[PDB]
């Protein structure tokens, strides 16, 4: 049995093709994705969900964004700046990074690929406890843009995890694969992949001829996410509070997340109905906050973020030297491009293209690789 593995920047998805379909696995917590999180405690070392569980209570040896750092060195532009937004530690080793941590209160240093080998082998265990059976041969996903030395790194987090590494594949293309684009024959076609999480987006355009792949160029925003939307509806409602109560909220940490946490659920409840309710009581000063949303005012208050995601689009067309109207497929990856608006300014501007949407977009990277991973093995 071999595992498709998407080890992603803040989330991770583990499926298996058996049976003649993918299966996407749930971990111990019945959860199908699984944070890259671990964390360091004096007792023991937690990874997934119960790391995550407790970020708060030890946010310095809790480490996550590992697959920023990996295969990196630590005068990397990209190291630097995401390294002022990081509880924990980031020292230098000879050039390249390693995270330290307090660990059973003795004091401890690990490269990237080796935080990543312990989400590896939480990935390979939330297998094993699925399948009754040990799982050694994984495809690993990575993203396009990634170099020899992040390859490398990764592949190598997969060995130290005790993976057989049976092949490194790029997130985009494992896309294309669980969608079967790697199936359609005759004439070479270019395919669009847009790639919107919490935190990043990612736009790469392939081409694929007789199942032969090749990427053509990527483009991106490395902060524009799902977060970013939530932002928006934070700052909307924190004004109307400010409008019906002459309060502001904003200085309270614990009313702030609340509504953040409300926010984020209600922007999910408007991918599939047009109107979300939020009652929180006793939100501020004891008075409760009891409001609504439309998907429209969502769209509204997000309009430039949404419209903006096209730019990325021309900067890939641009340098893939395509027109929009040489793309034949167009792939949805990353859970916010579950948001209509989204998939209606990117339907349009591709003059009413349709989408490939139907497999899950939290899974689909996990699913080309468990296709490719059962055709390997
Ligand atoms: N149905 C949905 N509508 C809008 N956004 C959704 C969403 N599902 C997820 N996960 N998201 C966002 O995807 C990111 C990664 O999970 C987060 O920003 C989620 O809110």
């Amino acid at each position: 049995p071999a595992v498709g593995i998407d080890l992603g920047t803040t989330y991770s998805c583990v499926g298996v093709f058996q049976h003649g379909k993918v299966e996407i696995i749930a971990n111990d917590q019945g959860n199908r994705t699984t944070p890259s999180y671990v964390a360091f405690t004096d007792t023991e070392r937690l990874i997934g969900d119960a790391a995550k569980n407790q970020v708060a209570m030890n946010p310095t040896n809790t480490v996550f964004d590992a697959k920023r750092l990996i295969g990196r060195r630590f005068d990397d532009a990209v190291v630097q700046s995401d390294m002022k937004h990081w509880p924990f530690m980031v020292v230098n080793d000879a050039g390249r990074p390693k995270v330290q941590v307090e660990y059973k209160g003795e004091t401890k240093s690990f490269y990237p690929e080796e935080v990543s080998s312990m989400v590896l082998t939480k990935m390979k265990e939330i297998a094993e406890a699925y399948l009754g059976k040990t799982v050694t041969n994984a495809v690993v996903t990575v993203p396009a843009y990634f170099n020899d030395s992040q390859r490398q790194a990764t592949k190598d987090a997969g060995t130290i995890a005790g993976l057989n590494v049976l092949r490194i594949i790029n997130e985009p293309t494992a896309a294309a694969i669980a969608y079967g684009l790697d199936k359609k024959v005759g004439a070479e076609r270019n395919v669009l992949i847009f790639d919107l999480g919490g935190g990043t987006f990612d736009v790469s355009i392939l081409t694929i001829e007789d199942g032969i792949f090749e990427v053509k160029s990527t483009a991106g925003d490395t902060h524009l996410g799902g977060e970013d939307f939530d932002n928006r509806m934070v700052n909307h409602f924190i004004a109307e509070f400010k409008r019906k109560h002459k309060k502001d909220i904003s200085e309270n940490k614990r009313a702030v997340r609340r509504l953040r946490t409300a926010c984020e659920r209600a922007k999910r409840t408007l991918s599939s109905s047009t109107q979300a309710s939020i009652e929180i009581d006793s939100l501020y000063e004891g008075i409760d906050f009891y409001t609504s949303i439309t998907r429209a005012r969502f769209e509204e208050l997000n309009a430039d973020l949404f419209r903006g995601t096209l730019d990325p689009v021309e900067k890939a067309l641009r340098d893939a030297k395509l027109d929009k109207s040489q793309i034949h497929d167009i792939v949805l990856v990353g859970g916010s491009t579950r948001i209509p608006k989204i998939q209606k300014l990117l339907q349009d501007f591709f003059n009413g293209k349709e989408l490939n949407k139907s497999i899950n977009p939290d899974e689909a990277v996990a699913y080309g690789a468990a296709v490719q991973a059962a055709i390997l093995s």
